[PDB]
């Protein structure tokens, strides 16, 4: 009777137990194959990220490598989770705007290939907000590969007013690469791409005001954090800190002709009724590793105040466990006695489809 709850993301898979307060499995979506003249998933290719080539089967949040899906689904439940996915109602994550055939050929899968007994698929972001105890909001999720606004009411997206940035916390890491190899460091490879990962996790912030910190760091150290590579070397960043993640709010630092994450935000809840706008503006939920930075709520909260109207009460709600809070969502709704109807059956596949799932 125990439901499985896999949050598939384009950089990390997050799966466990309906229940649980956390995941018991967080792992790269990827798949690895050898360089040179069989497969690896998940930490079975980090192992060995020297010698294969990855991919990864999802992209800006949405799968496109169905074969190599399959392999990260059967990793899941057969060498993490350790399941025979027959036996549990499992709960499945989509990002915002899926397509609809992407959401049934998920269907097809799990009852065809995993012979689940029962499956559901919630949107990413709406689990998150009921994560923070809300089924009113609007989501601001950042991963990996994507970031959306998902406002949502009284339980349910609002697809029309829902906006999407091709940005996120890998292109951040690529940007930092850039700058990092500018000023005479080599970091190239696959390892040397997850190094500058840990660098931004681990220093990089967003500046409440980007002008004036630029002219701090400009005119004193104080900004400055070092960092020990492998070799030894130390590198010292300062400025750079907080230039990469100002790519959220200036997609330009990039190349992008985008809109930043403050615009995005404002503009979905001026899609929003304007009866509504009020309860949106005071439930801003920040969700995905992404909003991780220091200073990204404040700065978040600075910039909707200097959009909306005068009067409007402005509330960013940054949860601590937030690079898992669409997982804790899912985790609650699939135990919530409430939700127990509304799992596909096999039954209801055998005689519909895979077009049962909408
Ligand atoms: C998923 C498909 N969907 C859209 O895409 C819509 C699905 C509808 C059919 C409902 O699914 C039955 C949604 C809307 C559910 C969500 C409820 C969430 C899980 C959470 C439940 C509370 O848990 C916390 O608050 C956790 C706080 C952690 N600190 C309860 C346990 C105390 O409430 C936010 O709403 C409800 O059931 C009622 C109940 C209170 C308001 O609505
Ligand atoms: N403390 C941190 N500060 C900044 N970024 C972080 C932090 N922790 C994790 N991240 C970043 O968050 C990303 C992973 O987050 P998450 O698991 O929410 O994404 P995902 O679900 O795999 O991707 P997506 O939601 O875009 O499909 C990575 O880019 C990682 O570098
Ligand atoms: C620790 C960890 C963080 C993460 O988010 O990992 C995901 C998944 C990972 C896959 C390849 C990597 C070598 C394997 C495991 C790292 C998983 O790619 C990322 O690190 C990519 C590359 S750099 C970056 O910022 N996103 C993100
Ligand atoms: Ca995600």
């Amino acid at each position: 009777t125990t439901a499985l709850v896999c949050d598939n993301g384009s950089g990390l898979v997050k799966a466990g137990f309906a229940g649980d307060d956390a995941p018991r499995a967080v792992f790269p979506s990827i798949v690895g194959r050898p360089r040179h003249q069989d497969s690896y998933v998940g930490d079975e290719a980090q192992s060995k990220r020297g010698i294969l080539t990855l991919k990864y089967p999802i992209e800006h949040g949405i799968i496109t490598n169905w074969d190599d899906m399959e392999k990260i689904w059967h990793h899941t439940f057969y060498n993490e989770l350790r399941v025979a996915p027959e036996e549990h109602p499992t709960l499945l994550t989509e990002a915002p705007l899926n397509p609809k055939a992407n959401r049934e050929k998920m269907t097809q899968i799990m009852f065809e290939t995993f012979n689940v007994p029962a499956m559901y698929v919630a949107i990413q972001a709406v689990l998150s907000l009921y994560a923070s105890g809300r089924t009113t909001g609007i989501v601001l999720d950042s991963g990996d590969g994507v970031t959306h606004n998902v406002p949502i009411y009284e339980g349910y997206a609002l697809p029309h007013a829902i906006m999407r940035l091709d940005l996120a916390g890998r292109d951040l890491t690529d940007y930092l690469m850039k700058i990092l190899t500018e000023r005479g460091y080599s970091f190239v490879t696959t390892a040397e791409r997850e190094i500058v990962r840990d660098i931004k996790e681990k220093l990089c912030y967003v500046a409440l005001d980007f002008e004036n910190e630029m002219a701090t760091a400009a005119s004193s150290s104080s900004l400055e954090k070092s960092y020990e590579l492998p070799d030894g070397q130390v590198i010292t960043i300062g400025n750079e800190r907080f230039r990469c993640p100002e790519t959220l709010f200036q997609p330009s630092f990039i190349g992008m002709e985008s809109a930043g994450i403050h615009e995005t935000t404002y503009n979905s809840i001026m899609k929003c009724d304007i009866d509504i706008r009020k309860d949106l503006y005071a439930n801003n939920v920040m969700s995905g590793g992404t909003t991780m930075y220091p200073g990204i709520a404040d700065r978040m909260q600075k910039e909707i105040t200097a959009l909306a109207p005068s009067t409007m009460k402005i509330k960013i709600i940054a949860p601590p466990e937030r690079k898992y809070s669409v997982w804790i969502g899912g985790s609650i709704l699939a135990s919530l006695s409430t939700f127990q109807q509304m799992w596909i059956t096999k039954q209801e596949y055998d005689e519909a489809g895979p077009s049962i799932v909408h």
